[PDB]
RNA sequence: AAUGCUAUAGUA
């Protein structure tokens, strides 16, 4: 998406010759789908755009009415959240094939946000929005949430992140190092010393 | 004011 992003993108790229450097190109490459994908669907579900936004935040944002100070909430940064019918929705946008990767996040926050449900009484329910980069198609955790939205329509396609991912993966296939640091997180480790 | 991965005689 866009054409300045687009020439920065592929200046990084030809200058980058480090295993570290092309993992930052990676990592910020699917930050950057994700933000796509985020105001896309923040578009189209006819809500503000909101990323990481903290959790007490949401809290002062819904019910203004209670000390901050001396609320405890997780400190998690939920993506969006939407408040209707004496109900909160954790939206949390997720691009990928795996729906492991997805109820991992939903299990984590329903056992975070139990608490914060308890001692506010509104019910915290969380929605996790799924998109397969390669098939574009919509999935919902949440039922109440796909009740809200009769229907789920976006159109969207990542062919140009996957062009340049293609491209990044090609220049640096033969870096075994590059190979390693991808399997895993940010955190990165090079290889062993024995 | 500032923002680029390699930024690389003295003190105990």
């Amino acid at each position: 998406m866009d054409y300045q992003e687009y020439q920065q993108f592929l200046a990084r790229i030809n200058t980058a010759r480090d295993a570290c450097v092309a993992k930052d190109i990676d990592v910020d490459l699917l930050m950057a789908r994700k933000d796509y994908f985020g105001r896309e669907l923040c578009k189209s579900l006819n809500i503000e755009y909101r990323n990481d936004v903290p959790f007490i935040d949401i809290i002062l944002d819904i019910r203004p009415e209670v000390d901050p100070l001396t609320i405890d909430a997780p400190h998690i940064t939920p993506d969006n959240y939407l408040y209707i019918n004496n109900v909160l929705y954790i939206i949390d946008y997720k691009v990928s094939v795996s729906n492991e990767s997805s109820v991992i996040t939903y299990d984590k926050y329903y056992e975070l946000t139990r608490d914060i449900s308890d001692r506010l009484s509104i019910p915290i329910e969380i929605v996790i929005i799924r998109i397969d980069p390669v098939s574009r198609d919509l999935h919902i955790n949440s039922d109440r949430f796909k009740e809200l939205y009769p229907t789920i329509v976006v159109d969207i396609n990542f062919n140009q992140f996957f062009d340049l991912k293609q491209l990044l993966y090609e220049k640096f296939g033969d870096d075994e190092e590059f190979l390693l640091k991808v399997a895993h997180g940010d955190f990165t480790l090079t290889a062993p010393w024995c």
